[PDB]
């Protein structure tokens, strides 16, 4: 009885940069062909959502942001074959069209239909399904999860276990999948290995979890905030190191600790200096360093390529290297089959309308993950 | 007959940097425990030998350089189990001790016993087997091939097919294996793939031969010297590009030519600008870019880490990523089996005593590869 009609609901609109989100009444158009309308149940607050606020992630405004979420299908446009009204679903901020050279590639996952490279802030057909008092509002990464209802292209949604707790599995829409995949899928951490993780927020913890799932012998957490350590240890970290405690450069400390360099290093914080450090502390002949985080923005790092000529590998990925529509449901199935825990990452839960408070907790560092409930 | 005794012979001694090599009468001590004295039959002139001349590659002087060679064992010290007097051998500038964390690693080849990282210019025991007028002369990379006779540690030598033409296979000691391995072993070039090779001197052509051995559909040669193109095409290149013919940046041209980026790219000339270019032109989601050459010395490159966050892999290696003692014999086996040709690389052949002439040909760029014959 809302199918095929406009829905009136609340969303969190960013009218301008460096402003709070504004709770507005919006009109959400019904789904056109190959589009899916979703009732949001929960959405996480991610660093990249805050980058939209600070102009760091350039995307058209005004916008409904949000990209880490889970909800329930309310209706499907014509042609949709992969989800039905009633299904529990996760929006995919990286799509899997299944047709482009990337989706066809055994390794690649950055589907060329993404809206991240050159953001249009629209549906795939170049239009928006959102208005706020007749004014068009842009989409974000084809997801736009800071709304009671959103419409997504079918390539940007996956059906998940009908019995999953959406307030938890929403993490699989970004933060968890991104860290966990980095270890398990991008670095392909091996049993017995020594790992180093730079950044112990939610994505870092997710990397640690992946390293533990992979059977790593040592997982060295690195952060200047020592209050992040207990939780890191709790999810699998063997040791934690605070660089401010040391007189000598941190890769030197990590090289000594690992008897000549770690097997896998991960930079989660998104900082140009720790990126080079992280490459450097991995073992010169067969070390792997993986980039996870976006920097505060643009600007080159400076780096000596002899770090690579000995044998090091340097790489990065989006969404932990996972092909989005194939992987998300199995990640959920694994969580349901108890192969990993999500509770440790969730430190704050708030009603959707206290969104701005949620961003305050992110910006101050007090939160690991805030989930907003609808 | 000379076994257990000092041999008087000639060598090319570099007494000082930026000097020409000096043909001197030297004394070559007999091999101690686990050492092997070799009569040299051929040695190539490699770019890294010239880096020793310019003070670019810092190693103790005075020195006997040379590291790409083949010859015959004239005697063995006690313990030597892997070669016998009379065996055709290739010295291994990257050793394979078989015992360190690296030789144990199924991907590493940069054996920790190497003398490249922190050059001592000695045998493994911290001594020299070379004197000139009683004065000690340093070794180089445990190989010192610019001598009628050398002594090397057993870890730095490999027995090869007794019917090998040593004037040809000597290229397996560095230049060929380095390029070819970069394609075959380091990048793991795949069938149907599109490859770009920056620099078409000898090591670049060896990359091209590797890409073709791996079954690439497209091999794009890139050099500012168009005179290098015919040989490039002759060993497997499908097209050649000279950046100076173009008005736009060469990675744009290569991205457009490859419909959105190459699968595998290789920087073979060792320049910082081409490194970034090479990386950039590879496909953003699953592209792999391999660094083969040593910069003109230090200088950091400047690079935007967003190039990696989309999914790019950036890596380097020494000696084409080959475990040296295991691999050198099989490469000769394959050459003997006619699985690849070495003649297209051999552009000049000179007697050992014209060493300086050979370096002039290298430095001017008239040579692909000069082989010196004893
Ligand atoms: C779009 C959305 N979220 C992300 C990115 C891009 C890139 C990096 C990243 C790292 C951690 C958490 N989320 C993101
Ligand atoms: C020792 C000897 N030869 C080399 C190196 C080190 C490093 C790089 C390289 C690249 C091309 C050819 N030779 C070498
Ligand atoms: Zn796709
Ligand atoms: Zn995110
Ligand atoms: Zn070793
Ligand atoms: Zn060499």
């Amino acid at each position: 009885s809302t199918a095929g009609k406009v829905i009136k609901c609340k969303a969190a609109v960013l009218w301008e940069e460096k402003k709070p989100f504004s709770i507005e009444e919006v009109e959400v158009a019904p789904p056109k062909a190959h589009e899916v309308r979703i009732k949001m149940v929960a959405t996480g607050i991610c660093r990249s959502d805050d980058h939209v606020v600070s102009g760091t992630l350039v995307t058209p405004l005004p916008v409904i942001a949000g990209h880490e979420a889970a909800g329930i299908v309310e209706s499907i446009g014509e042609g949709v074959t992969t989800v039905r009204p009633g299904d529990k679903v996760i929006p995919l901020f990286t799509p899997q069209c299944g047709k482009c050279r990337v989706c066809k590639h055994p390794e690649g996952n950055f589907c060329l239909k993404n809206d991240l490279s050159m953001p249009r802030g629209t549906m795939q057909d170049g239009t928006s399904r959102f208005t706020c008092r007749g004014k068009p509002i842009h989409h974000f990464l084809g997801t736009s999860t800071f709304s009671q209802y959103t419409v997504v292209d079918e390539i940007s949604v996956a059906k998940i276990d009908a019995a999953s707790p959406l307030e938890k599995v929403c993490l699989i829409g970004c933060g968890f999948s991104t860290g966990y995949g980095s270890a398990v899928k991008v670095a392909k951490v091996t049993q017995g290995s020594t790992c180093a993780v730079f950044g112990l927020g939610g994505v870092g913890l997710s990397v640690i979890m992946g390293c533990k799932a992979a059977g790593a012998a040592r997982i060295i957490g690195v952060d200047i905030n020592k209050d992040k350590f207990a939780k890191a240890k709790e999810v699998g970290a063997t040791e934690c190191v605070n660089p401010q405690d040391y007189k000598k450069p941190i890769q030197e400390v990590l090289t000594e600790m690992s008897n000549g360099g770690v097997d896998f290093s991960f930079e989660v914080i998104g900082r140009l200096d720790t990126m080079v450090t992280a490459l450097s502390c991995c073992q010169e002949a067969y070390g792997v360093s993986v980039i996870v985080g976006v920097p505060p923005d643009s600007q080159n790092l400076s780096m000596n390529p002899m770090l690579l000529l000995s044998g090091r590998t340097w790489k990065g990925a989006i969404f932990g290297g996972f092909k989005s529509k194939d992987s998300v449901p199995k990640l959920v199935a694994d969580f349901m089959a108890k192969k990993f825990a999500l509770d440790p990452l969730i430190t704050h839960v708030l009603p959707f309308e206290k969104i701005n408070e949620g961003f305050d907790l992110l910006r101050s560092g007090e939160s690991i993950r805030t989930i907003l409930t609808f």
